[PDB]
């Protein structure tokens, strides 16, 4: 009932290495990982073992922690606002999924605030 995770690496996709992406990954992304709200978003939601049959019928853009982080560590992304979007992607599902006054939408709020702190903090290339 789940569908395939979102591709985390493509030899046809080309790849470098900047100061910005090693930003988002030593800084940002460590930072939110590690939070005590991070753990529902470390990985794809599981529809299957949570009980939530209809979320992929609403979600069709999943993205989630646990699939940035490869793609930072693969070198998936070529840019910095290609990484940016996959954070909003996966706040954007959560408050489109949820009822406003889940705990999960709390949380996501939590992480988005502590996201675009960090992301106003980003070293020039
Ligand atoms: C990404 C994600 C994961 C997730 C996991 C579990 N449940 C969700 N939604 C609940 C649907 C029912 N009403 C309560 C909702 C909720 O706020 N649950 C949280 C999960 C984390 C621990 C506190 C309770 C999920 N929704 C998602 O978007």
């Amino acid at each position: 009932m789940n569908p395939p995770p979102p591709e985390t690496s493509n030899p046809n996709k080309p790849k470098r290495q900047t100061n910005q992406l090693q930003y988002l990954l030593r800084v940002v992304l460590k930072t939110l990982w590690k939070h005590q709200f991070a753990w529902p978003f470390q990985q794809p939601v599981d529809a299957v073992k949570l009980n939530l049959p209809d979320y992929y019928k609403i979600i069709k853009t999943p993205m989630d922690m646990g699939t940035i982080k490869k793609r930072l560590e693969n070198n998936y992304y070529w840019n910095a606002q290609e990484c940016i979007q996959d954070f909003n992607t996966m706040f954007t599902n959560c408050y489109i999924y949820n009822k406003p006054g889940d705990d999960i939408v709390l949380m996501a709020e939590a992480l988005e605030k502590l996201f675009l702190q960090k992301i106003n903090e980003l070293p020039t290339e």
